[PDB]
C-alpha cells in the first residue's frame, strides 16, 4: 500500500547509484510504482546499476539531443508498458553543460558549449513532455530537476542560467500537458554530492547551505529530494503546476 | 494505509462546512489522522459541524488574540491526546479582516484598529501558536498555514492582501523556531474557494482549471505537507490554485 | 540645474544627521529642490539637525500615529508651500520596532502590542501619508518609501523584516490610489546602513550580516554611506523614471542579485 | 546640462527609427551624451535622424570575428585615451517557429538556440568585449520583458528572456571587477513597427489591453519615451548602487493582478 501503487512512471536520469534519479527510482519502486527507465550513452554500465534498485524494470536509450530517439520513444515506451498501458508520471532528470561553461571564466564559455548545455538541462524538458503527453494519463505529473537559479553564484555560471530557461520552459509546458491533464512542477534541489577557485567557492557555498536550512541539509543523503519527487507524482498535489517545490531544507528563504 | 496513519494533528479553523479547515479535517481523518480541533467563539455551533466529520475529534476553544487560552493551549491539547503523547500537526486556518479593510470600501479608509486586529489574528496568530504548540510537537512534525499570494496587489482584499505579506514573512522567522525542534512550516497558497472578475479569471489563467467550489484539492495539498513526503521543505509556500499564479494570461 | 530644480518636495524621517532623510533631504537641496520638512516629538532637537542642511527648510510636526495630524497635513503643507502651490514628491523614511520585535529578543517573545504599533509606523503610516497628501500632489509627481528586503528571514531584524514585508504590500496598494492622480509610489530597499551594546553573541551575528552584504555586492556595499540610497530616491524624485511605480528599486550594491 | 553630460555611451540594436534603441540613443544625445553606435542587416540612414552624428559600426553579435575586433573599432571612433561610460544592448531575436502562432512544441531546438544567442548570451558577449574600455563607474543595461509568467505567443522568446535576466546577474559580477553596473529594463510592450490571423491577434490585443488596464498609471504602447528615459536613468550616476538588477518600466503592470 504504497504512495504510488498501481502508478506507471518513466525516470530518466541515472548514470549510478548516486544520481538523483536512481534515488528517485527507488523510492517509487518501494511506494509501488511500475518504472520505465531511459539511459543515455552508457546503457551497459547503466544496466549494470539499475541491476541494483529493488524491482526489476526495462531501460530504454534516450539521448535527448537525437530527434530520432524522442520521434520513437513513446511508441518504445508503449511497447515496454503494455498496448493500451498510459503512463502516469515522468521525470527529467537531466543536466549537462561542458566544463568550459562551469567551474573557467564565465566570458570564456564559447556559445557552442552554452547551447549543448541549454539543449540537454532546459529544451529536453519541452522535447520530453511532447513526446510523452500523448501517452499520459489524466491526472499525471511530469517533474524535473532544478536548482533554485533566482540568484548568480560562483562556479556554476551557465548551468544556472540553463535552470533559468528550464524554469521558463517548465511553465509553457504546463500550459500543454493541462490539455491532457497533467501537471508539470519542477523540484528545486538543494547540492547533493553525485560527483580549484571553482572547488573553494563552491564548498563555501555547500557549507553555507546546512547553516541556513533551518532544519539542516545533508548534500550525501539524495532520500529527502527522492521522496519530494514522489510527492509530486503522487495524488496530493494535484492543484499545483508550472510549479517549483524546494527540496532544500528551507535554504533559500534564509539570508543567514 | 492511510497518508498520515497514526498522526496526531491539531485544526483550527472550523467555522462552517464550507471551511477549508473542514475539508482539510476531513481528508486527513479519512487518511488515518487523530485530530484535536479549535474553534473560536461559537464552540456549540462548531462542535454541531464538527459531528459532520468522519470520525470523533476533541474540540478546545481558541481565540487566538487571547493569551489566556494560548497559554493554557498546550495542556488542553496534552489533555486531550494524552499525557506522553505530542503532536505531528498543526494547521493554521484562520484569518479575519474587519469590513473597513475588505470589500466596497476604500483601502484609505480602514482605520489601524480594524487593520491591527486583522494582521493579529491573519499574521501574527501563525507565530503565536506555533510558540504555544511546538513544546508539544515530535521531530519531523509539520504546522502549515493557510495563504493566497500576495506579491501582487488586487481589488478588494486590500488589507487583507497587506496581512497575507506580513504572514508569509512570520512563517519564514517560525520555520527558524520551528527548525530547533525539527519541525517544519509551510503556507499553501490557494486559489478562490466559495466558504467575480477576480475570481473567473483564476481557471481562465490556471493550466489544470481551477473549481472555486471545491476545496478538496487545497485540503489534499495540505495533508502532502503534513506527511513524510516533503521532508526538505521548510519557510515555504506551496501553491495550491491550478498553477494560475504562473501564467499571465 | 539640478535633478529635482523647482520641484516641491516633503520629506519626514529626520531625526540625526545620521538619518538615511537627512541625506536625502540634503541631495535633493544641492538638486534644486525646494523642501518641507516632517518631525516627530523632538523638534527642538531636530530642527538643530536640520539647520545643517544646505537650505532653510520649514519643519512641520508630524506623529503618523496622530490622526490629528494626519487630518491637518495637507493644510499646514499648504500654509508652508504656498497657497495654489502643490508637492511634487513625498518621501517617507519613518520606521520603528520595540526592542521586543527587533534584536536580541527571541522571535517568539514579541507581545503584539509591540509588533501592532511597529506595523502602525513602519506599514501602516506608507498609506496614511500617501492618503493625507495625494489631494495636493501635482500630476507627474512621486512618493518613495524606504524599504529592506524582506523576501528572505534573517536573524535579529525578526518583526521589522515582517513590517518591511506589510509595507512592500501597502507601497503595491497605494500605488493603485496614487495612479488616479497621476502619482508614482515607489520604495527603495537600502542594505544597511549606520545610523557591542546587543552583546558578542548578536553582535557576531550581525557584522556577519553586514559584511557578508559587501562581499556578496559586485560593486561593494559601504555601510557608513547613505549617498547612494539618497540618490537612488532622488532618481525616483526625478522625471527620469516616469514608468515605474508599485514597485521596488534595489539601492544594495546588487547584494539581493547573489547568493555568495 | 543634461543628464549623461559628456558621457560617451554605445547604443546597439538600432534597425528602424521606431527600434527602442532608437529613441534611448535619440534622449541619451539630447542628455548630453557622446554616442557610438553598433548595428546589422540600411542603417546609415536611420541613424542620420538622431540629433547628432554618431560613429556607426558593425556588430553582428554571432560573429566571432566583430566581436574581438569591437573594442579596437570602439577605441578608434572615441579616440585613442578615451573609454566608454555606457553600453546599451537592445538586441532580441526569435524565429516565427519560436513566437508567434507556432504551437510551443514545433520550436526546433536550432531556431530557439539561435533566439538565445542572440537575445541572450550576446549580453554576456558584448559586456566581454567592451569592460576592458570602460570607465570606473559606467554602467551596462540591457532589455527586458518580464518572464516571471508563461503567456500566450511570447513562447521561447519569454524563455530567452528569462536566460538573459539570470545571464545579467553573471555579467553584473564580471563587471564589478571594472566599477561597472549591469542592468536591465524590463518594458512594458511597444508597438514598434492582422498579420498573425483573427485568434491569435485577439489574444494579443487582449494580453495589450490587459498592460494598460493593470497600469496604475496607464501604458501607451504607442510611446517608447518612457523606456528611453529609465534607459538613461540606469546610464547616468543616479542609481549609484544597483546592480545586476532589473528595473521595471511598465507603468506598473507587473506589480498588479486586475
Ligand atoms: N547534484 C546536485 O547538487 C543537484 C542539485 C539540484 C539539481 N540537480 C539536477 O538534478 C538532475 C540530475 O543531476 P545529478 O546530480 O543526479 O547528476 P547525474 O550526473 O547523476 O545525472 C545527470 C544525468 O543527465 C544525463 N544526461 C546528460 N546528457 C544527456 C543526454 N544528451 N540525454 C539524456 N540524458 C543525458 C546523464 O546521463 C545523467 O544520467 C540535473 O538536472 C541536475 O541539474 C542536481
Ligand atoms: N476562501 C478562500 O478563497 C481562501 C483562499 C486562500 C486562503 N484562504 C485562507 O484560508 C483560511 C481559512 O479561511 P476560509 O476561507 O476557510 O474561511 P472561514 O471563514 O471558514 O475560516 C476562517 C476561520 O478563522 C477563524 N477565526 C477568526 N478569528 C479568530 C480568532 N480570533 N481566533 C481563532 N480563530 C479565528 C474563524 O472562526 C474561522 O473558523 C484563512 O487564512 C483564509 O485567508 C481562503
Ligand atoms: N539604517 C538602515 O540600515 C536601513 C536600511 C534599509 C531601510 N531603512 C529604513 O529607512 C528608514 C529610515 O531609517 P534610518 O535608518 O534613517 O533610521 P532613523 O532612526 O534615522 O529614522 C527613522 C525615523 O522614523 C521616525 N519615526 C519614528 N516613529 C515615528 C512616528 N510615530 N511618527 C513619525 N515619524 C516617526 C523617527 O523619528 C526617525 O526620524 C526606515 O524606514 C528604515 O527601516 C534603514
Ligand atoms: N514590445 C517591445 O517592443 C519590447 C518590450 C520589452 C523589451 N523589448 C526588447 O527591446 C529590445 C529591442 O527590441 P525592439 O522592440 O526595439 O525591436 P527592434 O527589432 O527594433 O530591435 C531588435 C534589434 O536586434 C538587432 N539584432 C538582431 N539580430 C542581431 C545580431 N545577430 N547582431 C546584432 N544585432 C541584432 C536588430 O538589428 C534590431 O536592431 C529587444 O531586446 C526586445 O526583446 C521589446
Ligand atoms: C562536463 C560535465 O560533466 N558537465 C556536467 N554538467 C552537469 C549538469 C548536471 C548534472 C551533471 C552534470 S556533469
Ligand atoms: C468581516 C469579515 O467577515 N471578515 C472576514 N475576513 C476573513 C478572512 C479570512 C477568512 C474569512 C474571513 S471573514
Ligand atoms: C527601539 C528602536 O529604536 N527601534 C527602532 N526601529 C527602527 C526602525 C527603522 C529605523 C529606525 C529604528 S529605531
Ligand atoms: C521578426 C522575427 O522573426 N523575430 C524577431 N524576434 C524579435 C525579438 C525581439 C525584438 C525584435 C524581434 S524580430
Amino acid at each position: 500500500t504504497g504512495l504510488l501503487d498501481g502508478k506507471r512512471i518513466l525516470v530518466s536520469g541515472i548514470i549510478t547509484d548516486s544520481s538523483i534519479a536512481f534515488h528517485i527510482a527507488r523510492v517509487a519502486q518501494e511506494q509501488g510504482a511500475q518504472l520505465v527507465l531511459t539511459g543515455f550513452d552508457r546503457l551497459r554500465l547503466i544496466q549494470r546499476i539499475t541491476d541494483r534498485l529493488p524491482a526489476k524494470a526495462p531501460l530504454l536509450e534516450l539521448d535527448v539531443q537525437n530527434e530520432e530517439h524522442l520521434a520513437s520513444l513513446a511508441g518504445r515506451v508503449t511497447e515496454a508498458i503494455g498496448a493500451g498501458n498510459k503512463l502516469d508520471g515522468v521525470v527529467h532528470s537531466i543536466g549537462f553543460m561542458p566544463q568550459t561553461g562551469m567551474g573557467n571564466p564565465f566570458f570564456d564559455a564559447p556559445y557552442a558549449d552554452v547551447s549543448k548545455g541549454i539543449h540537454i538541462s532546459a529544451y529536453s524538458y519541452a522535447s520530453m513532455a511532447k513526446a510523452l503527453l500523448p501517452i499520459m494519463n489524466p491526472g499525471g505529473s511530469i517533474v524535473g530537476m532544478d536548482f533554485d537559479p533566482s540568484r548568480a553564484m560562483p562556479a556554476y555560471n551557465w548551468m544556472t542560467v540553463a535552470k533559468s530557461a528550464l524554469e521558463s520552459v517548465n511553465r509553457f509546458v504546463a500550459r500543454e500537458a493541462g490539455k491532457y491533464g497533467v501537471r508539470s512542477n519542477l523540484v528545486a534541489a538543494g547540492p547533493i554530492r553525485t560527483l580549484e577557485e571553482a572547488g573553494a567557492q563552491i564548498q563555501l557555498l555547500e557549507e553555507g547551505w546546512d547553516q541556513r536550512a533551518p532544519i539542516g541539509w545533508n548534500m550525501k543523503d539524495a532520500t529527502p529530494v527522492a521522496k519530494t519527487v514522489c510527492a509530486l507524482l503522487s495524488d496530493w498535489l494535484p492543484a499545483t503546476t508550472g510549479d517549483i517545490i524546494y527540496a532544500d531544507g528551507g535554504a533559500h528563504t534564509q539570508l543567514l
